[PDB]
């Protein structure tokens, strides 16, 4: 195995385990020390203000299995430290008949058992498990554990009657899934249900959703309410909160609802961030975020979605969440978004970015799989004075519109997402920052124009504001991770409303994914403006390319160029002319970002292991 | 619930959990502190000379499940002390995917991993498990753990390739079972295989048998050999050691071989005890002990058997154990005999005595189930100068015969069993001993004649030698646990050769078993004698009645009389006349025996618990 990145790549499948550990590896974001990771879990802000982040983890393997909670903490979402205990960086693992098949996703009750932070998680046991299989009751249950040492360790309740698991009965027959309990407080839901509590007897201050669906009949989000305040064993099923149809789609801006939900959460937001009012705040909007499966031809059959909802109270003392409008949380190779409350009226969301090596060709050579997205503040994005002539505006697909009294302008409301300011500040302050002169793209514009300052490695951020004519047919954007022979092109095409990432040339290594990524972006045209603007922020972090547009649209993807000098960046231009010009301003390169794991050495591999011939006998885990 | 034992029993099913804890409970033998126990396991003599005894254990339940090793130790087989650690008296429990369904029986490698005592045990996982079900490979595997603190705790090898489980591949298809690894050293087997080791490459000093069978085709004992001395991961399958037919029986003296073996062991004995020669000792005999299932209409479908075997070497470098003669280790309500080596050339055997409450009517009220037998020295019983006119002598069913040169006498060889002398000495020395005058049973003999001294409680031993005429039709024996209305009758009937325990009147409580127990006993008649003698030793210990005849025949059973004064004992006589007399001598009562668990209070119940509705969902354990 040759690791010469000045010449074409050889046959990299001949390379040893973890020989490509550092080659494509993110440095500026949350990632496990080694091995397999997937969904974020157990997220909470601790008593000292620091952030505890858990994740689905399988150390010393590069496929899923024996799934456990790995964990770390940070005071700023940005620089992290691993927990280190008797099981390394794991803090919860399969150990009991009820969870031996995997400690799946869970969420935090901050004041739980004996006043301690408490996780409610999906405890899995034996049997077929999956939305396309014939799962039975008991295979997925919900269990509690609590921590007396701020997340260094967790103590499970005992196995048995009146103890773990605490939720085991299926609320309906023939479920496609029954997992990912999301526990939350809600003055809103409490006020709505206050007149019906004699019907159900559930009066606790915590609610919990469980994600799933019904065979042949679409996805379901099931709502439970803690039966009694201060008591954590009894959870009363109220009813289905969200009910969608079998592979139902709200349209081109909304993905597809698939057959089964995963990692669903419930929040309430206003323009500033999180809202904890009882309904009295007329600027607040109720949201559900959720993954769907088997409604997509690619991206591992997975859509990470969100919906604004209007709650209705049922006669049986339950809640129907009626979808008002419906969007996409990230359009690329990410999934399993979790959100959690943060002090100062914030709700922060983070997901998992999978690799683009679906045939598992170089996973062993990597010695790891997966990373997080950046941490994102959620809020209600409000755009004022929108022109009624904005194309497609009254479809109200993933936004709402409200006319002015005179009908000459519109207020647009949608879900806002932006990178947490702590990370933006730390990234910029630790980088070599180059503020670039504005560039007018016209008839003289080359297809690709390198920036006047260049990155020095695969760890950088770009900002730019692209001003387009209202009837443009020009395309513009950013090329990143670029040499002569390898590059990744990020294009926006206002005429089609499509933001694309073209990866046909991303790498000389042919085994990685190369499909074109696509997001829809609505440029809301402002009354009196003679142009429309796209504000792009792009993070390049090893192999991760994470794109944010207008504090609204996110697209995470992967690129794995082999050559050491495929690190360049610049402007892309297509169909720009003397008449159809694209004005680029607010241009900035942040070279270096932050070393997110300062205590870790460059290579944190501990080698890879095989479970042996029993893995195929048990049939639960791949075994490697 | 009334506990008045001076009047007839009420409806005892109304009694609370463990309200009958002390009522019927043995005091003088090995028993768990509370809850369910079954098979002995992990038996070894520790470096300090003390005995470590493990047992299959399910605390705070009265049916089998989550099966674990409970443990205790003793310096004399008789007075015991519990281990106490983080899991109470447990020292190995289900904790890994490979053993989460139960830590089944295992045996000890005294110099194992890093020189420490090491257990090889059956690690069970999910799936149908049983001789009458369709079991698959992986459900039962064999795994290692070792102890650095003389049995207070055990450390399992890791899960994976080249680690646990160490034996997982089925040696043939469609096994009825694959469990109970019995590890042993054998100079005998080493010498037999020494010329064939190039064929298999297995040259280690430890052998292991695994108990099972083949669907439709009878039981099997599979032989493995440690591949390399001092290395414990690799065990090479040689071949089947014992092969028997589907419900094959060697006859009336030999039980039935059923469909599947359990808890099989291999030993070599001579007249003094254990033999460790390479074949050169012409007085030594090779034995296998084993349980069989589904060859019996009652006694939980279970026979605890033994066979003398002659080893033949196969061309493929394996061993066939050809059965020479075949007997019964205990004729009553016991099973799962384990044997282990003890210093001074001894092999000691101990089994499990189950209750006689098969419909589980009063188990919760007991708050426990099960005890051990007494510990027994095994040896080759040799009877010299046997008369050729002994009825049935040349059937050679569960014994061998060798004629003298002149044909006028015979030497009989069989398996000997006797209670370990440490226990006999301790019992006698701690008891109030009454030496009773000989009693001649003739025409004046009543049906029942109380002993001149009586027991004071349900903890005593009786000895007696019964001298019968060679053509007698009289019956005699012992009545125990006797008042006017409740009693248990132990009869021997030389004409039929049957030792019986009649339990039609054992208790006023009708829910307990009342079937007549039966053992065959051959009184080998001595040349020149005008009579034949039965030496009986009987232990009464709470509800256990354990009978030994002529250091050969054992019969364990249960009796649960309600009345406080059902403690008496005496002689039984039937058909004794002036001409057909039974001379009883060597009569002795030992009243009290030994307090076997001096540190335990009278009531060691910790209550009983229910696993809850998930027990039926998982389908592995009853749940209570
Ligand atoms: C099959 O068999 C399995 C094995 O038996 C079985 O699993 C076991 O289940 C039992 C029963 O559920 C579990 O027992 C519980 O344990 C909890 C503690 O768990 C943590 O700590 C233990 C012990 O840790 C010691 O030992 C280990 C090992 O050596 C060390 O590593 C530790 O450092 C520690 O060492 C010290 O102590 C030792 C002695 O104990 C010393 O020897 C040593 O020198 C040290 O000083 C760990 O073993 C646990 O690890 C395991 O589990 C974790 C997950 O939790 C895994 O990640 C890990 O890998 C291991 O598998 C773990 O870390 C106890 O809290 C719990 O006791 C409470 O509940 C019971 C039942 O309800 C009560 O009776 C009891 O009174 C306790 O409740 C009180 O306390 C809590 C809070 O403290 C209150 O919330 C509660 O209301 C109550 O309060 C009472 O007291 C108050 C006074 O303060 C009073 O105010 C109140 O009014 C009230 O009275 C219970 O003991 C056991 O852990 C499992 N073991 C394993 C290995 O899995 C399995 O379930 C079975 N399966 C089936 C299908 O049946
Ligand atoms: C799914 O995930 C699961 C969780 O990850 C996973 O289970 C885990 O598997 C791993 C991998 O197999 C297990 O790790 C092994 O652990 C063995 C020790 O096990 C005992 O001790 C641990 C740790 O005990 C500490 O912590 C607990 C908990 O707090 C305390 O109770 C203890 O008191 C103790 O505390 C002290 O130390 C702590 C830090 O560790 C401190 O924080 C603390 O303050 C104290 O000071 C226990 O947790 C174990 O309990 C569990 O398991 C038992 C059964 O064993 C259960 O009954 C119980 O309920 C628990 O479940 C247990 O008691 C290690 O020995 C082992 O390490 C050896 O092997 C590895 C791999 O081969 C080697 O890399 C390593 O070097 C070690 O080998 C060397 O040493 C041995 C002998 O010591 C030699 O034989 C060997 O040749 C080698 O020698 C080397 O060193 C020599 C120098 O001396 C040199 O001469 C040689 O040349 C050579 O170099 C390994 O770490 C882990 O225990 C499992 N955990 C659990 C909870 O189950 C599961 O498998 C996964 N499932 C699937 C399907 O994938
Ligand atoms: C004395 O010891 C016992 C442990 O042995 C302790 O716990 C009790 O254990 C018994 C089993 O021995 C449990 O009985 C079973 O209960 C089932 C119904 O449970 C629900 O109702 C009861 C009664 O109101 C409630 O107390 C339970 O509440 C507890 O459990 C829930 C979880 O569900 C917790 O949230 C609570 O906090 C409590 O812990 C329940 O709400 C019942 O289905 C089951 O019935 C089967 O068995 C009986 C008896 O054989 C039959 O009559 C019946 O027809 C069913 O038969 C089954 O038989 C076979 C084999 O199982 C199957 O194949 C059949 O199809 C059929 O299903 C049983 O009665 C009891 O619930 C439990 N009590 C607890 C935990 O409180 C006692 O506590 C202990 N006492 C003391 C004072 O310490
Ligand atoms: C680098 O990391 C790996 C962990 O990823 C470490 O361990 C190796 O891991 C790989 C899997 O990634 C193992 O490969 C598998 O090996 C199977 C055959 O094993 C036996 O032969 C090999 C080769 O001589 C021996 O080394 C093994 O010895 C070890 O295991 C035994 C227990 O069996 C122990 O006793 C020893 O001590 C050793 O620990 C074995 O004797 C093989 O069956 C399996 O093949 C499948 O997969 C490949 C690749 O995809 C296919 O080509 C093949 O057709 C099979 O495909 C399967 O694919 C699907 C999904 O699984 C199924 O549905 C199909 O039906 C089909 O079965 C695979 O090749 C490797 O054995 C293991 N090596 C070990 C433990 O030594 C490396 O050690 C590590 N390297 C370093 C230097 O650290
Ligand atoms: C019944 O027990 C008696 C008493 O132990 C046995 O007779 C004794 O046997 C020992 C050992 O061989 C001799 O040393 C004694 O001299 C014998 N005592 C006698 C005859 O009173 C007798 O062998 C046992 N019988 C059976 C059938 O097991
Ligand atoms: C790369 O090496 C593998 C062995 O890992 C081989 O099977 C494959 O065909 C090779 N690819 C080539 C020669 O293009
Ligand atoms: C309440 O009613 C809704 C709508 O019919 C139903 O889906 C839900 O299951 C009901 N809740 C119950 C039965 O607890
Ligand atoms: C909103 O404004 C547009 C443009 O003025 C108009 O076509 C539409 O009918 C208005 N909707 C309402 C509800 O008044
Ligand atoms: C660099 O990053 C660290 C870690 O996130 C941060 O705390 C620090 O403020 C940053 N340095 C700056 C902004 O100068
Ligand atoms: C980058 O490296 C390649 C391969 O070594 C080389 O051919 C090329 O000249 C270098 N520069 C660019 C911008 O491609
Ligand atoms: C004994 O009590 C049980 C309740 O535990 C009852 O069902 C049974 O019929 C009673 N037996 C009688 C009255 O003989
Ligand atoms: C050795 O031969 C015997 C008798 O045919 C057979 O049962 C056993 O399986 C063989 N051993 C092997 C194949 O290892
Ligand atoms: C053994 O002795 C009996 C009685 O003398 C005789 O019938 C039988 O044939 C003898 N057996 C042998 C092998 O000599
Ligand atoms: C009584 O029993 C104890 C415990 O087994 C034993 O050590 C002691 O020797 C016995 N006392 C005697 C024989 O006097
Ligand atoms: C034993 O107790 C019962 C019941 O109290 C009583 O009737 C009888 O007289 C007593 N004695 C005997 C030997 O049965
Ligand atoms: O099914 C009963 C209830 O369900 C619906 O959610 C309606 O909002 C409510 O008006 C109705 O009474
Ligand atoms: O930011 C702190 C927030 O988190 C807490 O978990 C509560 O649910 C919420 O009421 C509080 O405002
Ligand atoms: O199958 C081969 C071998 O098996 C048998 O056990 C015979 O004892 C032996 O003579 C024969 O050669
Ligand atoms: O009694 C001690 C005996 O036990 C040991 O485990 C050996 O297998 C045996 O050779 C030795 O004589
Ligand atoms: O690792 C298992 C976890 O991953 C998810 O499937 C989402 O990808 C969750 O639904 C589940 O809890
Ligand atoms: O508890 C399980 C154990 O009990 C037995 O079935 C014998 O009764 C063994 O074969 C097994 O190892």
């Amino acid at each position: 195995c040759s690791l010469d990145q000045t010449v074409a790549p050889g046959n990299l499948t001949l390379c040893g385990n973890a020989t490509l550990f550092t080659t494509f590896r993110p440095k500026a974001r949350f990632i496990a020390p080694e091995g397999w990771m997937n969904a974020p879990m157990g997220l909470y802000q601790r008593a000292d203000g620091s952030i505890h982040a858990g994740y689905q983890s399988h150390p010393k393997h590069i496929q899923w299995g024996n799934i456990s909670q790995g964990a770390a903490y940070s005071s700023d979402f940005t620089s992290w430290t691993d927990f280190n205990g008797s099981e390394g960086y794991k803090t919860i693992w399969p150990s009991q008949i009820y969870d031996i098949r995997g400690v799946f996703d869970g969420s935090i009750i901050k004041e739980g058992i004996d006043g301690y932070p408490t996780i409610l998680y999906t405890s899995t046991s034996f049997g077929p498990l999956g939305a396309t299989l014939n799962e039975a009751e008991g295979t997925e249950t919900q269990s509690l554990a609590y921590t007396t040492d701020d997340g260094a360790s967790w103590i499970k309740l005992g196995y048995g009657a009146g103890q773990n698991p605490v939720i085991y009965e299926w609320p309906e027959t023939n479920l496609t899934g029954f997992r990912d309990p999301y526990v939350f407080q809600s003055p809103r839901l409490e006020a709505l249900l206050a007149n019906t509590t004699s019907i159900t007897n559930a009066t606790g201050d915590h609610f919990a959703t469980i994600s799933g669906g019904v065979h042949g009949d679409g996805a379901r989000l099931f709502l439970y309410r803690q039966h009694t305040t201060g008591e954590f064993i009894k959870w009363t099923y109220l009813g289905p909160l969200v009910t969608t149809g079998y592979k139902e789609s709200y349209g081109e801006w909304s993905g597809n609802y698939g057959i089964n939900f995963e990692t669903a959460g419930v929040t309430r937001l206003n323009p500033a961030g999180a809202a904890w009012d009882n309904g009295s705040d007329t600027t607040a909007v109720d949201f559900v975020t959720f993954g769907t499966e088997q409604g997509r031809a690619d991206h591992q059959n997975h859509w990470p979605l969100w919906a604004a909802v209007d709650y209705e109270v049922r006669d049986n003392g339950s809640i129907e969440a009626v979808i008002a409008y419906s969007g996409v949380q990230d359009w690329g190779r990410s999934y399993a978004y979790a959100s959690f409350p943060v002090e100062g009226y914030r709700q922060v969301s983070v997901g998992w970015i999978y690799e683009d090596d679906d045939n598992v060709i170089l996973a062993k050579q990597f010695g790891y799989q997966g990373a997080f997205t950046l941490f994102r503040d959620l809020f209600v994005k409000v755009v004022e004075n929108v022109s009624p002539s904005t194309p497609g505006l009254f479809e109200q697909a993933s936004w709402s519109t409200k006319n002015s009294t005179d009908g000459m302008s519109v207020t647009v409301t949608t879900l806002g997402q932006r990178v947490v300011p702590e990370t933006l500040a730390a990234y910029k302050g630790n980088s070599t920052v180059s503020t670039l002169a504005p560039v007018m793209l016209n008839e003289s514009a080359a297809a690709y124009t390198p920036f006047s300052s260049q990155p020095t490695d695969r760890f950088y951020a770009l900002t730019g504001s692209f001003e387009f004519g209202l009837n443009t047919t020009a395309k513009a954007g950013f090329r990143v991770l670029a040499s002569e022979e390898e590059y990744t092109d990020i294009w926006f095409d206002p005429a089609s409303e499509n933001l694309t990432v073209v990866r046909t040339a991303s790498s000389l290594i042919k085994s990685f994914g190369n499909d074109t990524e696509l997001a829809k972006v609505k440029l809301y045209e402002i009354v009196g403006a003679e142009s429309k603007t796209l504000n792009l922020t792009v993070f390049v972090d090893g192999s991760v390319i994470e794109i944010y547009a207008n504090d609204e649209v996110a697209l995470s993807t992967r690129a794995y160029p082999w050559l050491a000098n495929s690190t360049g960046a610049g402007l892309l231009a297509d169909g720009t002319t003397a008449g159809d010009v694209v004005g680029v301003s607010g241009l900035e390169l942040w070279d270096g970002l932050v070393d997110a794991w300062p205590a870790r050495p460059a290579n944190t591999s501990q080698g890879l292991v095989w479970d042996g011939p029993t893995a195929a006998m048990y049939g639960l885990f791949a075994g490697y």
